[PDB]
C-alpha cells in the first residue's frame, strides 16, 4: 500500500494499518 496510518487509519482500500505502513493482508504494498 505504501501509505501510512495517521492513527490506525489507512486510505488504501483493504489496507490494514501496520508499522508506519498500510498492508494488504500483511503485504506492505
Amino acid at each position: 500500500c505504501g501509505e501510512t496510518c495517521v492513527g490506525g487509519t489507512c486510505n488504501t482500500p483493504g489496507c490494514t494499518c501496520s508499522k508506519n505502513k498500510c498492508t494488504r493482508n500483511g503485504l506492505p504494498v
